[PDB]
């Protein structure tokens, strides 16, 4: 999921459309914008892409000087964010979340026992309920208080008629950054949103920090003095857009260095290096460049394989009909190929890619993954978690190489990964979460905790 | 436009969906399939993408053992091909064209003076009328006769209840190839269609050749003994998909060598090489690889900028809101950049790209084009032609350079182009049309001839 | 089908929208408007209702000072009229037909043997082909000549850049009338269109007459000196809108008199008179009024049973789920009911209505039909013809009574019908066609002649 | 709004579709069904008509043995009912309301001060919140308790996995009735739903009664011992379907007697009586029948003037383009006309109708309304309330006549209204609410009370 907010701009909702658009890759299962003129909050949101949602429901209707918007990844319209709430006497509150609350089950029951009704399936709503059923005089304080009860990953955009309030979990598991458009303030899951809308980078939101932005500026305030830096590794490996800089480190560049690292760890002798569009192009470029083997487009992703697309019958696929990707035998025929991918999860893609490549007449396929094996669940986002079984969880690397049918299989080591990304922080893992590789989670996982999809 | 036919396959219409899908890049302004069981011809076709056309109108309805399908590029439903015609006594005829008939105006008047009514704007219809108002006993012959009266570029798919008939203009200006799916025969504008559906390459259809395919096989027959090989250069430079092999030469590989050629002609000293997604990625890879400068993603194309997408107000764009592309300052900031593009037409894109790149903090932009300047009209397809004025037609490489704002600007020479593609044919231009560069057209252009868009 | 044209009005296409709208009942299977400014012809047309076609495709795009429009009844977007044809040297022609050409098969072959290609399934196209392949210098003359070769029912609207041309078959089987909007001329299948758009009635187009309307006025010209008046009876009984006056006789009033006639022929003793909405409301009002029995709404038609509507499973219908109509037991329970309907065709509706009425607790059902039995095919329109078998064609009135389950069944006699409508022409059937009752067709029916649906 | 529930039927959701369909006239601004198999509650709902909602979202998905459905009138998807609520431990609750809670503002603040979040704008949600934040052990009791805190009009359908619970406000302002389908129980706003789905009438739900229906039957329980019968008069005059029997009195028959009453109060000498389709057809029939003047269709409502329909420019309307209705001059030309309408609100319709009728050449128009003037707000439904100003509130009868331009204007007296409906309940107004005529409301209207639209 991706979130974008901006405060202090005539066309805040348009900017949000564009910002949110640049984050559209974060998920395409819904989208929404809520905007404020100072008096009223306007809002349109729906399922599907941002474009399926607007000009299928007018962007003109939503008007304001501040807005927050959310792009939802999904595994019901009630769940499409931002969530907006109105009240008789106390005005309005819109909220948008990226992450996952690892104690949400707990809190829902407590809040339900206190008499809260839940209408969505979102964590964002839980935050809404804590805020309401909170003692403090001010919202700033209701929020600070509520935040400190949440466990897990969360980047939160919240706004009312008069302010925008931004908060990041004290591990800073998800990225969140701040930018300037003149005097406007902009806040986005990824920096690419800034590039796209004309915003200048300012800095990251600090884990455990909270920003209150309004017509007289921005103020920062802690809500968790002790912080334990562990940003999601997959943001770097896979999930963010390559033009984004996570913490000033560019995602393309990082992923390319992950390729150089792979080349230094497990070089093999070969004729062409291909990436997989679009997950592992930057790794592949980096790998080829390190080894001296030429980078080729040995695999093509069909640009138009949306949800509209009719799946070939399984019998057709046996026949050889491709769906999303195919191997270019124009390029690989008679070559021995290094196929670089960002990661392996189920293993199903790499097996398929190895098979197509051989069916295009590659003589060797050497699969090289720019991540350590993925053997543990994620609990910090629906986007990053999965219900699918993990191959790395039960198969050794060699057991895996046999399953995908590669000639060789190589994963980046953890040091390689950490070294490749080049993150500066002082501890044995550079302020990154590595839970899904190592099994060592940066927050406690309770026994009532459900997997993000399980909601 | 792109055309796909297959004869001898239970699921000919499904295969055509998938084949046509792989050619979807050829144009998205309409699409259609016509299929035959041996008795009746079924057909669904509409405007928009293949997916907007199917599951918006059922693919299940169209059933057969042969089908031909067309994907239309455009600058009205009546014009979406294939064109299907029925008759009381003489059964049916479906026709699909890719190319442009440089004498269509002439023929229309003659056929109109003979009492033909025209209901579409397509060249395909002209062929239908010549066939009908033709003397010969058989269709094969009516077609051969009709064909010989056409001037220009044309790949034709034609079919009836009982046969499929394929024909290519005797210059072979557009590609057309044949493949096998078991015993089925398959014919497509590009080979990538074969890759995608499980077809094996057989050969190209010969310029001036005509194929008749039916339940007992395929037969070839000339309709123009003297042929003059001049395949569209842009198919190689720009227009085909990179996994396609035009005449056994792979389009990715070719375009990459065009990069190597650029590097040998006009190397400059720089820090990063970027392509433009997706037009000039392969050129860029090749250029970087030749020069030793690192390949980076210094430009990103937003994946979701469909026709649904709301254009930023011109005032917003002045503000810095991007549409389709943006420059990654995460990558270029402080670097001197070689920006490789396939071609320049209006010049408007390259100017923009140069500006964004400088706004992302690139210190130098060196624009290097993997084509000779484009200074003459195309007359051999709506896809390849344009109503926009050509910058290269009135500006020296210098006045252009100044106009896009590049530090340097370099076009591939013609020899470089010919050498890069590396066609082996014996004549001064390797069996390629270079008309839009050189002004020397491979067919005669009459005075009544309209530009392809003018229809 | 219904046709509307107007010449000499800034907003001719809007007027046509509205005119066509008032004729929407004529059929809902497509619709189109073609308009001219004097230079170019603009045109939008599609399948479905006029509103599904406009604001699903803009009315703003079609602009002009004359337009013709068509509303199509159906049992292909190629078939939606008007048909528009363009040419290199000779400008444009749009044509719209209401009726059916009883020799169309003949003509198509002849025109096909002369080398015409047919792209639609419409009669309108045949006229287009005769006009083109016609010897005379002027269009007026080409049309007159072409017309005289047509056999059957036809009201034609035709127009070019400069004129509108209107023609009615020399039997005047379909209505067609002329009106004035200021200085504009208006032509419509039904007069209700005039009421709706602010047009004044002028007169009927004479059977075998042809109008040429242009910027200097209207001129009349015969194309068949000998005429034989036989207007479709169903236009009066059923098919036209009740606010329309066919030949100055109002359709409501006529149908009501048909009710008075029924009352004079076969009065029965009963408690309530119900019509069937909406086919036989006026008849029912008239019947009740004659007999003195009270008019009630003993049947209700659900206003929202469009094509979107999910048909109840046949098992549900056995359970008692209704679709379009139901009987009001609030009104009929314990009463003996006269149920008046305009006509019987298959018989399936009257049986159902009799059953529902008995299930609402009516003690008697007396079915009284304001038309003679329908025992012969129609050949003069798809609207008026049917592929369904005619009950009256094989069943005596008695049998039909037994089949619908009525207590009594009564059809209007032919004299009653003729007397009720009240037309004053001097011949044994008052200038009406009674073919589907009597079997005596007012034009010759050839052996190659297909039923209007068979196309 | 209209509500339909049925318990104990394999196809409960289909039946609900059909039942809801028959209540579609109640409003077309949304629709929804929730169904239960005993374990899970399934639900589809959306904006627009029932058919726009289903087969645009599958009815097959929603399955069960009980269901409740709602059809919403509106002047958001969040507001489309039924409202469905789920919980971790306590299962599910769906609720649907028809009516309006005249103290909802009060209760929302109280519930908001107790920490409730409100996500819809509906009264239905308020009931949901009272139920949750209620002390009692059982739901039956939580509801009874919650109900007793509501002020205003309310018919409520509520259901869970195991039961259906129905309740009517102790004034019985909205109709609600019970029927049988074999052993199934059916509950609907109007009886016409029963007719349509094959249900037998059982009785009305008693004002202040509550039904609990489950797999072992139905049980009744009061929640307000003292009841004060005042059913909405407009249900009879206008709002219900003519085949519905409100409290055993048929709505057609009643409205017809309202015509007889009008005829007895203010007969005038005239030539034809027309109603207005479809609001005042039954009144008109009754009037004509009383006076002996013939009933004619002097006005026609265009059947296809949906929300899709393009409104004629105001300039066109000045020209004489009609929208929904037009006058039949075929019928009224030269006649003096009694135009009977159910009611007058703004007065805008009657003025228009009088004008069209004169433009069709009626010599006199005598407007006769089958309701007392409407001079006071409604507070008991969005359907029945309006934001438009009431003409009768500031204009004397004779001042309205001048405004609509009638020759004469006549309202039914209150006695006439009461007498016509035939009602005899032992009080001065027969158990009907007459608030919008008299100003004497049957419940107290608080100072915080907003007009139903104001939400
Ligand atoms: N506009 C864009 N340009 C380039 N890369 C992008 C863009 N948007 C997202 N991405 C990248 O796409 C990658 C995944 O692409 P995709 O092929 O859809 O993934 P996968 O094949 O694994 O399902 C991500 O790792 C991300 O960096
Ligand atoms: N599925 C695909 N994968 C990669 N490249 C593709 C694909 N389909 C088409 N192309 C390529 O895209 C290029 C043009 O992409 P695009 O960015 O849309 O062009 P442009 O930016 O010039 O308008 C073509 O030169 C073609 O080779
Ligand atoms: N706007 C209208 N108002 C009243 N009657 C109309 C209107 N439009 C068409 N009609 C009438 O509707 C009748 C048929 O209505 P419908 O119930 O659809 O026919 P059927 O039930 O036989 O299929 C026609 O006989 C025609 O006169
Ligand atoms: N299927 C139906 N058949 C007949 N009358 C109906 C039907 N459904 C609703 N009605 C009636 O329609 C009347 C209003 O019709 P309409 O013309 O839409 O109202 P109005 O013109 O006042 O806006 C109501 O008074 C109601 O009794
Ligand atoms: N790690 C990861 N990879 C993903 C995700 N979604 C798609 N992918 C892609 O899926 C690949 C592995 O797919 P799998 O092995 O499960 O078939 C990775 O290369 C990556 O490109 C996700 O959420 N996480
Ligand atoms: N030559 C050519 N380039 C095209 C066409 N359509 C899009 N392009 C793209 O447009 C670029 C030049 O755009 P322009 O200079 O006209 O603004 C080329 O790099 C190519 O990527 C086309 O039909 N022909
Ligand atoms: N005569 C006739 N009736 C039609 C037509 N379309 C619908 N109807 C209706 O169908 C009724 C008879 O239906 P059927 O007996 O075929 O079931 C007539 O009352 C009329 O209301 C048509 O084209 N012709
Ligand atoms: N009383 C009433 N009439 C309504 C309503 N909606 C539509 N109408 C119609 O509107 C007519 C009066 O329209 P008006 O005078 O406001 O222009 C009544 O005859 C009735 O047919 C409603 O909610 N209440
Ligand atoms: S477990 Fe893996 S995917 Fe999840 S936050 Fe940590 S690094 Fe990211
Ligand atoms: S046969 Fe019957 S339906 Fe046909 S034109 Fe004659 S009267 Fe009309
Ligand atoms: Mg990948
Ligand atoms: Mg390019
Ligand atoms: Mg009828
Ligand atoms: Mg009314």
């Amino acid at each position: 999921c991706g979130v974008f907010g901006i405060w202090g701009h005539e066309e805040a909702p348009q900017i949000t459309y564009y910002g949110l658009h640049s984050l559209q890759h974060r998920g395409q299962e819904g989208a929404g914008i809520v905007a404020t003129d100072g008096e009223k909050l306007t809002a349109h949101k729906g399922q599907g892409l941002i474009t399926e949602v607007f000009q299928n429901g007018e962007l003109s209707k939503v008007k304001g000087k501040g807005a927050i918007g959310h792009v939802r990844y999904a595994t019901g319209y009630e769940n499409v964010q931002p969530l907006l709430f109105r009240s008789q006497n106390n005005g309005s509150l819109a909220l948008a979340h990226n992450g996952n609350l690892v104690n949400a089950t707990q809190l829902k029951q407590q809040l339900e026992n206190q008499g809260s009704i839940f209408q969505t399936s979102s964590d964002t709503e839980v935050l809404a309920h804590l805020i309401k059923r909170s003692g403090h005089f001010t919202l700033k304080d209701q929020i600070k208080n509520s935040l400190s009860m949440l466990k897990g990953a969360y980047a939160f955009l919240i706004m009312t008629e008069t302010e925008m309030i931004v908060a990041l979990d004290p591990n800073g598991l998800r990225p969140l950054s701040i930018g300037m458009m003149g005097d406007a303030y902009v806040v986005a899951s990824e920096t690419c949103a800034f590039d796209v809308v004309g915003a200048t980078y300012l800095r990251e939101v600090e884990p455990g920090e909270m920003l209150i932005i309004n017509d007289e500026g921005m103020k920062s305030e802690r809500f968790s003095m002790n912080i334990n830096r562990s940003i999601c590794s997959m943001e770097y490996i896979y999930f963010s857009r390559p033009d984004s800089n996570i913490d000033g480190i560019n995602v393309h560049s990082a992923r390319k260095n992950l390729g150089k690292m792979l080349a230094q760890e497990s070089a093999v002798e070969a004729d062409v290096v291909t990436g997989v569009p679009d997950s592992s192009i930057s790794a592949a470029i980096g790998y080829a460049e390190a080894t001296g083997i030429p980078y080729e487009l040995g695999l093509i992703k069909n640009r138009y394989v949306g949800r509209t697309f009719i799946q070939p019958s399984q019998a057709l696929r046996e026949q050889g009909v491709r769906m999303k990707l195919s191997a270019v035998r124009g390029v690989v025929e008679g070559k021995r190929v290094v196929m670089v991918d960002d990661s392996i999860v189920r293993g199903t893609t790499s097996r398929r890619i190895v098979t197509m490549l051989r069916e295009a007449g590659a003589t060797e396929v050497h699969v090289k993954i720019s991540s350590p094996p993925i053997a543990h669940p994620c609990f910090y986002g629906i986007d990053t978690s999965t219900h699918e079984e993990l191959i790395a969880s039960s198969h050794s690397v060699e057991e895996i190489r046999q399953e995908i049918g590669a000639d060789t299989l190589s994963f980046l080591s953890v040091e390689g990964l950490l070294k490749g990304i080049g993150r500066k922080y002082d501890d044995s893992n550079c302020g990154q979460c590595l839970a899904c590789f190592t099994g060592k989670y940066p927050t406690e996982i309770y026994q009532d905790t459900v997997l993000p999809h399980v909601k």
